[PDB]
């Protein structure tokens, strides 16, 4: 039971991240929240490195970007993660209309094995 | 603490609904959920005059008949409708899509 207020800019960001691009993308959500009301207002891309068949989020880049975003959008915080990407699945994915997955208020802010953290659900 | 998996078709539908309109728009979300995982897979427009209760019941029945693995999981709303300037130039500013998931009543007010 929750209310999400999702700004178009976020949809835009995620979609563009996916377009300019292993076959998943990942990022951070930023916004505000009070009780069960969550405003998702912005987001940034996580840089990854493929180590043979494994996608690894770049920890240092994440800490850097988060710092920056906090300096610039000082009324907002990290509120979670997004990810998106690749008969019927072939067609939806080839036209790029895969689901956007939004994980809000995860239990760790840790980016280590993030893909496996996310996909465990 | 929750995971939403949002299908583009839903964003599409909501956007279409808002575009074809002449200052808020309302609709129903349908999908699946297990624990804190919610999949929002489809949606339908609510006719208004005040939400039209009969039309809502009708459409929900239909959607349940067609998408039988899915259920009602909440409401969306969007459109123009505190900061003065946010009011004056609302029509050219971005409008958030509001998604209310697992409301306490399935009753058709707000």
């Amino acid at each position: 039971s929750v209310t999400i207020s999702l700004h178009p800019l976020v949809i835009m960001n995620i979609s563009e991240h996916w377009t300019r691009f292993p076959r998943q993308v990942y990022g951070a959500l930023i916004g505000k929240q009070k009780g069960r009301n969550i405003e998702i207002m912005n987001s940034f891309e996580l840089k990854t490195d493929v180590i043979g068949d494994e996608t690894v989020i770049n920890k240092d880049y994440y800490n850097k970007k988060e710092q920056q975003y906090k300096q610039v959008f000082s009324d907002l915080d990290f509120i979670g993660w997004y990810t998106t990407g690749d008969k019927i699945q072939r067609q939806i994915a080839a036209i790029n209309e895969c689901p956007i997955m939004l994980q809000l208020n995860p239990l760790s802010r840790s980016v280590d094995h993030l893909p496996l953290k996310l996909f465990e659900s």
